[PDB]
């Protein structure tokens, strides 16, 4: 009653979808994919919150591997909403006959290596067991929900929603709603909620820096232009650092005139785009403290220009390093001018407890709500690995293997875990993610086909190669400001999670070259157990 398969894929987002296509169609392997989700989509299945939008531009937030698909797909606007991405991924699944290969509504709860037979034994929450030669983990770097336990929470008589588990069709129009969190998710859901809702209470702990998204309609002339030049657009993207489709600046910020610097930021501001403001503006906003301060200072002044009430402005003024994930919005600061929206500064004025009726802050004020929305983010990157029973050689648990910081070789493998691969695992690229996912999935499929064609029973990186990769990512990370940014990117967002590097910050171009060259070099750093 245990099922023998060549490959197990975990996840039905961009990663899993593509892994199943590659392993089944190109490699000719029996392949089973799993997701707890009732359908494919990953991020775009789960994040049904109002205002959910990509901030990779429409034409870049998709697969590139199928040139005809690129000519076929269409979009409304310069950025693309959750339902449109969801519809795009569903179509990819239909397009390549992938749906039959997935088990939806099914969580993998265990994956144990069997040393004697060189197989993985995988168990689901339903009690089915699979034996597989390969495991591809496409489990998401931003899917393990972080849901802080506030005092008194289970006392709340109203509805509780995490944004990354928003129920389909759930509308909060006409309700009294509080939001916890003002990262990329909070800004989007706040902006969307405010006109529809009776009252919106925002519990803001750290106000953030955000530029306009500049999400504009696209006419058939506009999509045409893009599509006719799609080959060159993708080559530029795959030859850049972050692949968002603007040219990345090398120009130091303090090298230029005080006025042009202002004009450059202003033209970036009016154009829109979060990554463009940080990197298509000057080449050292992320690397030079004065350059970063100039950027930060520019945004701060817009905030003081937007928010009318001096007190509300003070509470929402972003402070400190402009060194979290770059943000952009469709009118976020504007909403705090609306009479129905209330800002609560929870650093000055902490939450005392949640009650039946709402949230009491330490000033002793009850904030009456009947819905609480958690835009509190994720245990990022490693989170979904640590929540599962995964054991490699000699029963070594993932959590004992990664007893300190989580590690990889090349973002895609780890020692003592043979034939077990990761898509967007620890210490991989920090970019517009689809083309990074494509790079990793393609590389994993090539190494699996290699192993199949040769006599290979097990392939895993050496401890030395992994540690050298840790050192390479650490060196690169020290050269940027993200590390002093105090956010999820360096695992600083959950008390109890140890902070560390979690990304290779070299960019897509340098990453692709590393990946190409390790393969061209006979999988340098891997040990290969033959038949
Ligand atoms: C709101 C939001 C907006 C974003 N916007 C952008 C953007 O504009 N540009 C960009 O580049 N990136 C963006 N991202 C990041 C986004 O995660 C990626 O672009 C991409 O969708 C990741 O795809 P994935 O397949 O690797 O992971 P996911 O899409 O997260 O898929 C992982 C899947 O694995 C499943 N899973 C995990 N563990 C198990 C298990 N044990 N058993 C069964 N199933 C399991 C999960 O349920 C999930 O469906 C955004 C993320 C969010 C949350
Ligand atoms: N990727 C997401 O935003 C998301 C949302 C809900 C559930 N899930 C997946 O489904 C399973 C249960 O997750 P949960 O957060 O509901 O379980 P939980 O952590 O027990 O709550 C896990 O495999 C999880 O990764 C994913
Ligand atoms: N492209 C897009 O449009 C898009 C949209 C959504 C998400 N994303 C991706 O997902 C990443 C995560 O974004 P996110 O906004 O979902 O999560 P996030 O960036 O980690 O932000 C979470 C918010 O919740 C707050 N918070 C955490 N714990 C809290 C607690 N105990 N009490 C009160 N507040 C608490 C945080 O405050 P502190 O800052 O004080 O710690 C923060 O403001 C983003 O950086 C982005 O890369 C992208």
């Amino acid at each position: 009653t245990t099922h023998t398969v060549d490959a197990v894929v975990i996840g039905a987002g961009f990663g899993g979808i593509y892994a199943v296509h590659k392993l089944h169609h190109e490699l000719g392997l029996t392949t089973v994919g799993f997701d707890k989700a009732d359908g494919p989509g990953g991020t775009w299945y789960w994040n049904r919150y109002p205002g959910a939008l990509s901030d990779t531009e429409s034409h870049l937030y998709r697969f590139s591997f199928d040139r005809d698909l690129l000519q076929e797909s269409t979009w409304k606007t310069t950025y693309i909403t959750q339902p449109e991405i969801l519809e795009y991924l569903e179509d990819v699944v239909d397009r390549f006959d992938l749906r039959r290969h997935f088990k939806f509504g099914t969580e993998v709860t265990s994956a144990l290596y069997l040393d004697d037979e060189n197989l993985w034994e995988v168990t689901t929450d339903h009690g089915e067991v699979y034996r597989a030669k390969y495991v591809v983990n496409a489990v998401g770097l931003l899917s393990a929900i972080n849901f802080p336990n506030l005092p008194g929470l289970d006392t709340f008589e109203g509805e509780t929603i995490h944004t990354a588990a928003w129920p389909e069709g759930k509308s909060l129009a006409g309700r009294r709603v509080g939001v916890i969190g003002t990262g990329s998710t909070g800004q989007q859901v706040i902006t969307s909620l405010a006109p529809e809702v009776e009252h919106l209470t925002v519990f803001v702990r750290t106000p953030q820096y955000s530029v306009p998204v500049g999400n504009r309609p696209v006419n058939p002339e506009q999509i045409a232009e893009i599509k006719a030049d799609y080959d060159r657009i993708w080559e530029r993207a795959k030859n850049s650092a972050v692949a968002f489709g603007f040219e990345e600046s090398t120009l130091p910020a303090m090298s230029v005139s005080e006025e042009e610097r202002n004009r450059i930021f202003q033209e970036a501001w009016d154009h829109g785009g979060g990554f463009r403001f940080m990197f298509g503006t000057f080449g050292d906003i992320a690397t030079d403290e004065a350059a970063n301060e100039a950027a930060a200072s520019f945004i701060r002044a817009k905030v003081a220009e937007i928010i009318e009430d001096p007190e509300t402005a003070r509470k929402l003024m972003p402070k400190g390093l402009f060194a979290k994930r770059p943000l952009c919005d469709s009118g976020y600061y504007e909403v705090y001018n609306r009479p129905n929206v209330e800002a609560v500064a929870i650093k000055e004025n902490p939450i005392r407890e949640v009650t039946a009726k709402g949230v009491v802050t330490e000033d002793g004020v009850l904030h009456e709500l009947d819905v609480l929305v958690f835009a509190t983010g994720f245990d990022a990157v490693d989170g979904n690995y640590r929540r599962i029973e995964i054991r490699g050689r000699d029963g070594l648990h993932i959590n004992d293997h990664w007893d300190g910081q989580p590690t990889s070789y090349l973002g895609v493998s780890t020692a003592n875990f043979p034939n077990w691969f990761m898509v967007l695992g620890p210490n991989g690229p920090f970019t517009n993610l689809p083309p990074s996912i494509e790079t990793q999935v393609e590389w994993i499929s090539d190494t699996i086909g290699y192993a199949e064609r040769n006599g290979v029973r097990a392939i895993e990186p050496t401890p030395e190669a992994e540690a050298e990769w840790t050192e390479t990512c650490t060196e690169i990370a020290n050269a940027t400001l993200f590390t002093k940014g105090d956010s999820w990117i360096f695992g600083a967002n959950i008390p109890g999670k140890k902070p560390s590097v979690l990304f290779y910050l070299g960019g897509l171009r340098n990453y692709r070259a590393v990946m190409a060259e390790v393969a061209a070099d006979g999988y340098r750093g891997f040990e290969v157990k033959s038949a």
